[PDB]
C-alpha cells in the first residue's frame, strides 16, 4: 500500500519514533528527521506514563512492551496540603503495571531508537519548510540538504510551525502557565519536600496554586507550579532566577518552608504558558499530497488529567495500521480513516482536559 514509496515523519518524540517503528516493521521504508543534535540530548521534562487501553497497546504493537516495563517504576501517588499528607496511594501488586509505570522520557525515547533499524532517524534535521511537487514534497531542513517524500506524517509537537497543508487552525493559550525545574540529589537539596514525597509522586493545590513532584525521575526531583497566568503578564524573566524566584516566594508565601526550600534550592526555572491545537473545524480535504500529523501536533492539550502521549500513540497505531493493512484504495483514504477516529477520541480527550483545568484552577479547588 506503501509498496514503492517512502515516509517522511517529521519528529522523533515518543510518537513519531513509535509511528516508524510501526511502519517500519511491516516493510515500509521511513525516514524520520528529528531536530535534536544527536541520541543523547537531554530531554527536559516528567516522566510518561503509558496505559493499558492505549499507549501500552502501541508498545504491545511494536514488541516493546516487556521492555517498556523493565525501565518503567511503578510509583504510588501522596496528596498533601500548603503543609501535610491528605492521601496516600501506594502502589499494589494487581496494578504495578496496571497502566502507566512510569518512564523517564529519554528511556523511553533509547527503548523506541533501539527498535529501529540502523540510520532510521537523521539528526539535526530541523524542518523549516514543505513544498509539494509533482508527485513527492519536497523537504527544507535548516543548513542540511533537502529530501523527497511521497508522504509527510507531521510528529514534530505542538508548536509544529509546518501544518498549513493540512490545516489553517492555530495554537491557542488556554489561560494557565507552568513553571518546571530539576533540582539534582533532592535528598540531600530539598529533604524536608524529598521525605514529604516518601518515594510517591506528590501533588498540592492551594489558592489557585499547584504543585506536581515526581522526586525520582532517574534520581533527580523533577516539579511543576502552574496557575492561571496573571493579568499583569510575561513579567519575570525565566533567564533571571532570581525574578522568578521572587514571584514564586510571594506566590508561595503561605506554604510550608519545605515548599519554599524546594524553590530556593533550584538554579533555573523553565516557564511555558499551556497550549491547545484545537480540534476546532475538520481538517484541510484539498491536500496537494499525501500529509497527516499525529500526538501533540495533531491535538496538544493541557496535560493536567493525565491525557497527553497515550492517544498519540494511539494516532500511531491507528494509522499505520490503516497504512499497512492496507484496507484502503489510497493513502489519501488511509489518511482519512484515521484523522475521522482521531477526531473523535481526540476530541473527547480535549474536553475532558479543557474541563479539568477549569476544575482545577477554580482558586476554591476543595477539591
Ligand atoms: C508540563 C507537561 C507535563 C506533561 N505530563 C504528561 C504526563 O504526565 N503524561 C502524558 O501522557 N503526557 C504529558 N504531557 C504531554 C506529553 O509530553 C506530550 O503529549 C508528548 O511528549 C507528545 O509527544 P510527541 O511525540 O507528539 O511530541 P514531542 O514530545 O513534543 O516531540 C516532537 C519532537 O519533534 C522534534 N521537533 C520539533 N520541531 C522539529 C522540527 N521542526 N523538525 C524536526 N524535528 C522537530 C522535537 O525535538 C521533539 O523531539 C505533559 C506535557 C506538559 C507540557
Amino acid at each position: 500500500l506503501l509498496s514503492d514509496k517512502n515516509v517522511a515523519i517529521i519528529g522523533g518524540g515518543p510518537v513519531g519514533l513509535t509511528m516508524a517503528k510501526l511502519l517500519q516493521q511491516n516493510g515500509i521504508d521511513v525516514s524520520v528527521y528529528e531536530r535534536d543534535n544527536d541520541r543523547e540530548a537531554r530531554i527536559f521534562g516528567g516522566t510518561l506514563d503509558l496505559h493499558k487501553g492505549s499507549g501500552q497497546e502501541a508498545m504491545k504493537k511494536a514488541g516493546l512492551l516487556q521492555t517498556y516495563y523493565d525501565l518503567a517504576l511503578p510509583m504510588g501517588v501522596n496528596i498533601a496540603d500548603e503543609k501535610g499528607n491528605i492521601l496516600s496511594t501506594k502502589n499494589v501488586k494487581p496494578e504495578n503495571r496496571f497502566d502507566n509505570p512510569e518512564i523517564n522520557r529519554n528511556d523511553l525515547r533509547a527503548i523506541l531508537l533501539n527498535s529501529l533499524e540502523n540510520d532510521t532517524v537523521i539528526w539535526d534535521r530541523k524542518l523549516v519548510m514543505l513544498e509539494p511537487g509533482k508527485k513527492k514534497w519536497t523537504l527544507t531542513f535548516e543548513n542540511k540538504p533537502s529530501e523527497t517524500a511521497d508522504l509527510v506524517i507531521l510528529a514534530n509537537g505542538g508548536m509544529s510551525k509546518v501544518r498549513k497543508f493540512v490545516t489553517d487552525t492555530e495554537v491557542e493559550e488556554t489561560g494557565t502557565f507552568n513553571i518546571q525545574a530539576d533540582i539534582h540529589q533532592p535528598e540531600i537539596n530539598c529533604p524536608g519536600f524529598f521525605q514529604l514525597c516518601n518515594g510517591n509522586r506528590l501533588m498540592a493545590s492551594h489558592q489557585g496554586n499547584l504543585l506536581f513532584a515526581n522526586p525520582n525521575n532517574n534520581g533527580a526531583l523533577h516539579f511543576g507550579i502552574s496557575f492561571k497566568t496573571p493579568d499583569e503578564w510575561t513579567q519575570v524573566d525565566f533567564q533571571n532566577r532570581n525574578s522568578v524566584v521572587d514571584f514564586l516566594l510571594k506566590e508561595f508565601s503561605d506554604w510550608d518552608e519545605r515548599y519554599k526550600e524546594l524553590i530556593h534550592t533550584t538554579l533555573s526555572f523553565v516557564g511555558l504558558a499551556t497550549r491547545i491545537f484545537p480540534l476546532e473545524k475538520p481538517w484541510k480535504s484539498k491536500r496537494p499530497l499525501p500529509i497527516t500529523m499525529i500526538g501533540d501536533a495533531a491535538h496538544l492539550m493541557p496535560p493536567f488529567a493525565g491525557q497527553g502521549v497515550n492517544s498519540g500513540l494511539v494516532d500511531a497505531l491507528i494509522l499505520s495500521d490503516n497504512l499497512a493493512d492496507g484496507k484502503f484504495n489510497s493513502i489519501e483514504e488511509a489518511v482519512k480513516n484515521y484523522e475521522q477516529q482521531m477526531f473523535i477520541y481526540g476530541k473527547e480527550a480535549q474536553e475532558e482536559s479543557t474541563q479539568n483545568e477549569i476544575e482545577m484552577f477554580k482558586p476554591d479547588f476543595t477539591f
